[PDB]
Order: structure tokens, then sequence, then C-alpha cells
């Protein structure tokens, strides 16, 4: 579990979208496991506007962070998960580490901010869907 929140937006997995998000929806792309909900609060969070290759990312089913190399945003293959079919997800940056599908949501943040969320899992890879492409999540 877990999402960004940004000026009056809310990120979370697709997969993981409440009743709410979905009634008060914005922006979701199922190729990218993405959702951006409206809020009445305004968040603190600032999204990373970088091309950075290093983070550190919150993996719940290790209570622990890790720092981490990761690669740029790609189009990859996803083995089928309980959510979604073998398919290419789209904007996904790889890293060795641990992630069980209950990782999804646990933020991948480098010194610019959040880069991304956990998305995929398995063999000893952790996939993080990037949100520094979404420029507009800084305004409005
Ligand atoms: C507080 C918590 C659990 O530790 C959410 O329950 N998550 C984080 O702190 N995530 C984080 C990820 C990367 C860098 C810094 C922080
Ligand atoms: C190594 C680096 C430096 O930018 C990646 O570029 N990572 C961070 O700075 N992570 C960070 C995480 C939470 C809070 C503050 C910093
Ligand atoms: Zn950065």
């Amino acid at each position: 579990s877990g999402a960004i929140y940004v000026g009056n937006y809310r990120v979370v997995n697709r997969h993981l979208a409440t009743h709410n998000d979905w009634a008060n929806l914005v922006w979701e792309d199922s190729s990218r496991d993405l959702l951006v909900s409206s809020t009445t609060a305004q968040g603190c969070d600032t999204i990373a506007r970088c091309d950075c290759q290093t983070g550190v990312y919150y993996c719940s089913s290790r209570r622990k962070h890790y720092p981490v190399s990761f690669s740029k945003p790609s189009l990859i293959f996803v083995e089928a998960s309980e959510y979604y079919p073998a398919r290419y997800q789209s904007h996904l940056m790889l890293a060795v580490g641990h992630s069980e599908p209950g990782d999804c949501g646990g933020i991948l943040r480098c010194q610019h901010g959040v880069v991304g969320i956990v998305s995929t899992g398995g063999n000893g890879l952790v996939g993080f869907a990037d949100v520094r492409d979404l420029l507009w999540l800084d305004e409005e």
C-alpha cells in the first residue's frame, strides 16, 4: 500500500485505486499501473524532475529502506500478476531488490523528491512506476 500527495492530486497504483479515486479520477493508464485522483486538502510531496538513476525505496515486506540503482523508465515485459495479465508495462524502472505484491505503493525517492512507486516484483527485482514525466502534477 501507499500513495504520493502533491498539490491536490493523490497518485496510487491503478490496481489499488478506491471507489473515491475512480469517483474523483484525473488520469489513469493501465499500461503504467498509475491512477491520479483529486483531493480536498493539499499535499507536501515534491515530484522529482531529474534523470537520477540512484535513490531509496521503502520495502514494507522487509520494513526496510534500501538504496538502489534503477534503469531509466522503459517499456518492459511483466509476467502476469493477480491484478494484471502478462503484458508490456510502460514507464517502468527496474532495480535489484526485494518486492512482493503488498510492496506496491512503496515510494522511491532521490534528492529532487518522489521518483516513483513500487509496481512490479519477482526474481529479486523491484519495478517502480515513474511519475517524473507527469510535469502537470506540479501545477493547477
Ligand atoms: C514512512 C513509510 C514507512 O517507512 C510509510 O509508511 N515510508 C517511507 O518512509 N518511505 C520512504 C521511501 C524512500 C525514502 C524515504 C522514505
Ligand atoms: C542518492 C540519491 C541522491 O539524490 C539519488 O540521487 N538519493 C537521495 O538523495 N535519496 C533521498 C531519499 C529521501 C530523502 C532524501 C534523499
Ligand atoms: Zn533526482
